[PDB]
């Protein structure tokens, strides 16, 4: 009966093992899974899981004044809710609601173990070490952004890098840090990041501290009546260890280093 | 023309040095009041300040069904926006709105440098090191609700504890910690732990991670037509790098160890 959005994202959402053999929701499995299924249980809802036709989160284009992505399909009508990894942000909670965070993150920095780096004001006074962004999404637009001497700094840099230091995959831009030897480095989620260190071959590693602090959060269009039960679900899993055990679950278990 | 209530708690709001030949609002300084004045800019309103007249944050008492504290002035249109420590909570969120957060913190620990604990788990399986939290507040009610093992040990501990393991206010748990010479260990949010760790005689240590993931928010009653704006506002401050420079003033630019 309801609709919710989603997109393909390790270990939020994926396909199970053997996903041929299951229908409609049973194909998918994943951090952002069980959220959807927690929320729908507590709320009381029935759900169908839609994956973003696009592959975005959700951007204003420049020219065409359209919203892509999650929060699009939110906005135009075609979905009800977004369950995913979607940051909370000034351009997005202006058209859409938030929940409250149910997941705290901030931007951080992936290196090959063994690159002489420790922090954002070592990336920024050399060129040896490139680093780069996603081309899409809040850490690109958190530097464009940014009045801060050092972010501004390494802004400057990444527009005008040569070749393209944007990847357009989390998968792209890990699989970059690891074939370059430690000539590359990864700004991203500290999320994602943290993930990817507990996976093989455990040749990554975050530094430094988070850059900024915010979260992510369930989406409903604006005007929705499912906007105070969704908060309020929220804040009922997080205030009895739901959150927290599921974090464990697809982050920590599961790690092999 | 706009009514702020707040609560005197360091570093957040407190009296200037000389106060008394101050007026209004001048009369205050601390982190919320520096953040009252952002977010007043911001939407564009005059505000004037005024302590809760009980000092308490807001709870629902069970007899009177009556809401105190800063949660009690908004419920019953004595104020219109509360600036302070507030904790994101379900129960409060029931009956009055929160922005998103605008610092993140948890339950955690604070010991006597030289204490032998490292975690909740250690004080658990041990009488000889007392422990408690305040008696009003979102940590006692953690601790009262919680179905984890651990926590649910540590609740039968403190209700039955002979004599009280309560106390009325941070700093008469702080001076319990100081006072009691390694035998006594208080349960509080990690943002007045890290505060009261930059504080001389720095006898004090954070141990163990935080028990827990939450933020705090600025309140408005139901239907406020001041709710979008101070959401936004937030994010915009939170974005622009003021909260996190705002914290470094008040926490670690004064801190003395
Ligand atoms: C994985 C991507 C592209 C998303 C996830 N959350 C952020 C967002 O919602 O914009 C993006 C990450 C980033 O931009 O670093
Ligand atoms: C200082 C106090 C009593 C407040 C501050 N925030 C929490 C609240 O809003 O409940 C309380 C702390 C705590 O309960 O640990």
């Amino acid at each position: 009966t309801v609709v919710v959005t989603t997109i393909m994202e390790s270990p939020y959402v994926m396909y199970k093992k053997n996903h041929e053999m299951f229908e409609g929701n049973d194909k998918y499995e994943g951090y952002c899974v069980d959220l959807a299924s927690e929320i729908a249980k507590h709320i009381g809802i029935k759900y169908k899981i839609a994956i973003v036709p696009d592959g975005k989160y959700g951007a204003r284009d420049a020219d065409t004044k359209i919203w892509n992505g999650m929060v699009g399909e939110l906005v135009y009508g075609k979905a009800e809710i977004a369950i995913a990894p979607l940051t909370i942000t000034l351009v997005r909670e202006e058209v859409i609601d938030f929940s409250k965070p149910f997941m705290s993150l901030g931007i951080s920095i992936m290196i090959k173990k063994g690159t002489p780096i420790e922090s954002a004001e070592d990336l920024a006074k050399q060129t040896e070490i490139a680093y780069g962004t996603l081309d899409s999404g809040s850490t690109k637009e958190f530097f464009r952004r940014s009045k801060i001497a050092v972010y501004e700094k390494m802004w400057t840099y990444m527009r005008s890098a040569e070749p393209s230091v944007f990847t357009r995959t989390t998968a792209e831009g890990v699989a970059r840090v690891r074939k370059s030897k430690g000539k590359f480095a990864f700004l991203l989620e500290s999320t994602m990041n943290e993930y990817t260190e507990q996976r093989k071959p455990c040749d990554t590693m975050k530094v430094g501290g988070n850059l900024d602090s915010k979260g992510y959060g369930v989406a409903t269009p604006k005007g929705s009546s499912l906007r105070t039960p969704v908060n309020l679900a929220v804040l009922k899993l997080s205030e009895a260890g739901v959150l927290d055990k599921l974090k464990n679950k697809w982050w920590y278990d599961k790690g092999e280093c």
